């Protein structure tokens, strides 16, 4: 029996609402993707199927584009890769945009696969497209995506007979724009993109009552506040380290709606997020585009070099509560962790702790993972009482946001017992 249900909202299209009272941490829905693929920066870095990292990946011999962590992953992924393999091969060395490879797997899954469990509450055909709200510039971009799809898929799709009935590629890409799920690994690094049509019923809130976490390509939807019967379920579509101005632009450009919530009306936390000299965090925000680009490609040495030039600059510096300064600290922490610079990683990580408590209120999986990384670093140093405090705080958050069904919770339990035995 489902604890959620689809309903027609008053002004947000369709949505999800509770059929029973919900408590923080309660599992509401589980879903594998209808279709998913590794994102551009993690291609060749994580396994195409399980989205886990590895030093040595084996490649598909036919296309040499798909890469896997094991023979089990390569063989199990063959049915959903067989038809895209001929297309990736014949289009070498041109790799398509992530959304184009995603839509190709949607078509193959819809044409050759049994009805997907991911479409139980809501199908790909049901997905919102926002067609009558798209700007002319957006339409032109979609038309280029359509022609990109036709060029990349010509080996396997020649006409509409190879597409599902009444399938419009323009409308399909419009659905992808506002229904794609960025997939992050356990360490909160973006590794993939997928479509989860039942989950696509969740509308947005800048202060939501639900939250999702990814365990590989598997999606877990949990409540993070108390929810009563009939109350709409909401998740936050956006990164928490954004101003209401930045939220307005992305919700307009990507999702075609204006947010009326209390946070956007009052510019909640905007002033604290932009403390420090404006000229400085304008330049830091500029450098962040290259920093986050390099991190998306796992170039940790180059990330750390750019972050140190900001964190330990000779010129004017920013408070750690400034979001762009905070983002540089987070990038520098993750770089040092992957480079084995654990003392320097703890220094940056501990500095993010108080701003993260402010900007990730309640139970948020991003803060839970961040607190776990800091506690794990402190445990390796021998700072046992400080490590336990954070590891228990991480568990307080992640028992709500991740739950028993997420494997990272098992990793945290092992850290908790090892450091508890230490104390
Ligand atoms: C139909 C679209 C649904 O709405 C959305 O786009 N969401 C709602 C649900 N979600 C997540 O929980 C979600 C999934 C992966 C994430 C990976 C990272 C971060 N945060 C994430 C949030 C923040 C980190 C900050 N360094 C970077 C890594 C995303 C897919 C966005
Ligand atoms: C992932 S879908 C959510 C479900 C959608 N309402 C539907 O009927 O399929 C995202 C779309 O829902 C609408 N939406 C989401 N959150 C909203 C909100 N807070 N206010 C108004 N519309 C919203 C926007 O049109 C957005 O493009
Ligand atoms: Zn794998
Ligand atoms: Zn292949
Ligand atoms: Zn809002």
């Amino acid at each position: 029996p489902l604890k959620v249900e689809k309903f027609a909202t008053a002004n947000r299209g369709n949505g999800l609402r509770a059929v029973t009272p919900l408590r923080p941490g309660e599992l509401l829905f589980r879903s594998d993707p209808l279709a998913y693929t590794v994102c551009k920066g993690s291609r060749g870095v994580v396994c195409d199927r399980c989205l886990l990292g590895k030093e040595k990946l084996m490649r598909c011999s036919q296309c040499r584009v798909a890469k896997y962590c094991s023979a089990k992953c390569q063989k199990k992924a063959w049915p959903d890769h067989k038809r895209e393999c001929k297309c990736l091969k014949s289009c070498k060395p041109r790799y398509p945009p992530d959304s184009v490879r995603l839509l190709g797997r949607v078509v193959f899954k819809l044409m050759d696969g049994a009805p997907s469990e991911s479409e139980k509450l809501y199908s790909f055909y049901d997905l919102e497209s926002n067609i009558n709200k798209l700007t002319e510039d957006r339409k032109e971009g979609l038309r280029q995506l359509v022609m990109t799809f036709q060029h990349f898929m010509r080996e396997e799709i020649q006409d509409a007979s190879q597409l599902p009935p009444a399938f419009d590629l323009f409308e399909a890409f419009a659905k992808v724009i506002c229904n794609s799920f960025t997939i992050c690994n356990a360490e909160m690094q973006e590794v993939g993109v997928g479509l989860y049509p039942s989950i696509s019923l969740l509308n947005h809130s800048c202060d939501p009552n639900c939250s999702i976490v990814f365990n590989g390509p598997h999606l877990l939807l949990r409540a993070v506040r108390d929810i009563e019967v009939g109350e709409e379920l909401t998740i936050c579509y956006l990164d928490m380290l954004m101003t209401s101005e930045e939220r307005r632009k992305q919700l307009r450009d990507q999702y075609c709606f204006e947010c009326d919530c209390f946070r956007c009306q009052t510019q909640d936390k905007d002033a604290d997020m932009l403390t420090g000299d404006e000229q400085v965090w304008k330049e830091v925000q500029e450098s962040l585009k290259k920093i986050e680009e390099l991190k998306a490609h796992w170039k940790w040495e180059q990330v750390l070099a750019m972050c140190q030039a900001i964190i330990s600059s000779n010129s004017e510096r920013l408070p750690d509560i400034n979001i762009y300064q905070l983002k540089v600290l987070d990038c520098a922490m993750d770089a040092c962790i992957n480079l084995g610079l654990l003392e320097e990683a703890l220094f940056y990580g501990t500095r993010t702790m108080e701003p993260y408590r402010i900007f990730f209120p309640g139970s948020h999986p991003v803060r839970g993972v961040q607190v776990m990384k800091v506690g794990k670093l402190q445990l390796h140093q021998g700072m046992f009482p400080q490590a336990m405090k954070n590891l228990r705080l991480a568990f307080d958050i992640m028992r709500v946001t991740h739950g028993r069904e997420h494997s990272l919770i098992e990793d945290l339990i092992l850290l908790l017992e090892e450091c508890d035995a230490n104390i």
